[PDB]
């Protein structure tokens, strides 16, 4: 029956759902609206998930998992799970087939089975609160997954039980939850996201037309090494060198002790937002041939700050290359959406505040918009929530060059995606062998006046005349955006295949300039695609 919103973070999880017109945040059973991403295998054989896991982590290092999202659908040789590899306390391993997996008392696993756990737990808060078992969802992920991350987080769905109605990525969640307040149609928003695994800003249109209100994505990127892990990392490294400096003992060859001073340092920036100072204070930290030895430092919010400043400043350029993205400037954002628990920091709210010159709105909850935004979602796919539209559309044409230097269109320009539109071709010379696919966008029909956005050549094509050979040619763009493009030789069976990014952003000013440069230019295209034609439509080699 009903759709329930699963934000699923690198740190906190948090399950939402519709009330009717209102989402409800649910506490699990300690009374938390959030939940830690945090799962721990214990020495009697059972799996603890949220606090539970997160409270008995410094005493089982190697079987408590934690940020599992860093290595959902990665590849083990990838780089951020090399660099993983090092930091992480619990053993990350190569699958058989190449993929990143963990391994805990002699079990394989892999991600997707780990981030089910947490999953499932919030599956369970959902059905307690309805009283009836749950099973549909839409699930949350960063802008910035790509095919397999998206896909592995759907598996992780699954193996909790959950039918994954949608994947929405976080940006579009805050989005959602933004715009259920009044007032907010035909804006322009900037959704700042700071968590725990990584920065990201998207741009997003909220408009309202003939009474629906529109969600569009103008633009978005994304930095992982900008996250909240990456402060605590700097005052990690802080408090390990003055406790060197205090009494001589360097802590990092101390899985038991780092671990406490990890969780430590975390607890002491949180504190930073609300207070001028804090005390780490960690009694029997290590011991040596002289006895047991004691941490206590003094952590100012001055310190702090000069620890974390270059990252905070980090999260500008690429604000402004989401505008430059958008072709927008910054007095075109009508609002700043704070999302994620690290934009509680009171430098990083004036940093975004000087740059938007603009106060964040304060009626969005940077813990929550996300699981709500999700709920939102769900709430659209039942009904329950009306005149509402997630859009996304393709701003140009795509297709192929065709014989005569003519782009031949398999998408049009402003189809809903995601879509999928395939065309036969044949060769143009007799006894032709290979193919080229040269994959173009724009409007124009001179391929050489569209953008080229990439190519491969599929060969082995049998001795035959001009114009028999069947080559289909497939475009196909999933939801993520990304365009695959297919050729395939159907009375040999050979296919090859390419995959296109999705467009880093959607420049409208740019666009309708193409667009009107195009019906300029439409009887000169016509005529030029006309006698080209008086040579099935052909490809050469
Ligand atoms: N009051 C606070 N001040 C500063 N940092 C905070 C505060 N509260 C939480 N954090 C930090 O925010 C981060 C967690 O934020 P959040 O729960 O939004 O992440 P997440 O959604 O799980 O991560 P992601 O979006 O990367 O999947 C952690 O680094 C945590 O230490
Ligand atoms: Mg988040």
């Amino acid at each position: 029956g009903k759709i329930i919103g699963i934000d699923l973070g690198t740190t906190n999880s948090c399950v939402a759902i519709m009330d009717g017109t209102t989402p409800r945040v649910l506490e699990n059973a300690e009374g938390d609206r959030t939940t830690p991403s945090i799962i721990a295998y214990t020495q009697d054989g059972e799996t603890l998930v949220g606090q539970p896991a997160k409270r008995q982590a410094v005493t089982n290092p190697q079987n408590t998992l934690f940020a599992i999202k860093r290595l959902i659908g990665r590849r083990f040789q990838d780089e951020e799970v090399q660099r993983d590899v090092s930091i992480m306390p619990f053993k990350i391993i190569a699958a058989d087939n190449g993929d990143a997996w963990v391994e805990v008392k002699g079990q394989k696993m892999a991600p997707p089975q780990i981030s089910a756990e947490v999953l499932k737990k919030m599956k369970k808060t959902a059905e307690d609160y309805l009283g009836e078992p749950v099973t549909e969802a839409v699930i949350t992920v960063p802008a910035y997954f790509n095919d397999a991350q998206r896909q592995a987080t759907k598996d992780a769905g699954r193996i909790a039980g959950l039918e994954v109605k949608r994947i929405i990525n976080e940006p579009t969640a805050a989005a959602l939850a933004y715009g259920l307040d009044k007032g907010t149609g035909n804006r322009t928003i900037a959704v700042y996201d700071l968590g725990g695994g990584a920065f990201d800003i998207s741009i997003i249109e909220i408009d309202e037309v003939d009474g629906e209100k529109t969600f569009e994505v103008l633009a978005t990127n994304g930095d992982t090494h900008l996250g909240g892990e990456d402060f605590d990392s700097r005052l990690i490294n802080y408090l390990v060198e003055e406790f060197k400096k205090d009494q001589g003992i360097d802590l990092r060859n101390d899985p038991l002790a780092m671990q406490r001073l990890k969780e430590a340092a975390e607890k002491a920036k949180i504190e930073l937002s609300s207070a001028q100072q804090t005390d780490v204070n960690l009694p029997y930290i290590t011991a040596d041939a002289t006895g047991p030895k004691h941490m206590n430092i003094k952590v100012t919010r001055a310190k702090l700050e000069s620890l974390v400043e270059d990252l905070v400043n980090r999260s500008i350029e690429p604000l402004k290359v989401a505008l430059q993205d958008a072709g927008l400037s910054v007095s075109d954002i009508d609002d700043v959406i704070l999302v994620g628990g690290q934009t509680r920091m009171p430098m990083v709210q004036k940093k975004v505040a000087e740059f938007f010159g603009k106060e964040p709105r304060k009626d969005v909850n940077p813990d929550e918009a996300v699981a709500i935004g999700a709920a939102v979602q769900g709430g659209v796919l039942t009904g329950d929530v009306k005149d509402v539209l997630l859009l996304d559309v393709t701003p140009l044409s795509l297709g192929i060059e065709t014989m005569g230097g003519v782009m031949t269109t398999l998408i049009a320009k402003n189809t809903t995606i995601p879509t999928k539109h395939s065309q036969v071709f044949s060769t143009a010379e007799d006894n032709q062998s290979a193919v080229t696919i040269h994959v173009l966008q724009g409007e124009r029909k001179r391929a050489a006046d569209n953008k080229s956005l990439g190519q491969f050549n599929l060969d082995g094509i049998n001795p035959a005349p001009r114009g028999m050979p069947q080559i289909e040619v497939t475009f196909d763009i999933d939801a993520d955006g990304i365009l695959h493009v297919s050729a395939k030789d159907k009375n040999s069976g050979k296919e090859q295949k390419i995959t296109i990014k999705a467009s880093s952003g959607l420049n409208e000013d740019e666009i309708q300039k193409m667009v009107r440069d195009a019906e300029a230019n439409a009887e000169a295209d016509r005529k030029f695609e006309e006698l080209v034609q008086t040579r099935r439509l052909l490809l050469t080699g």
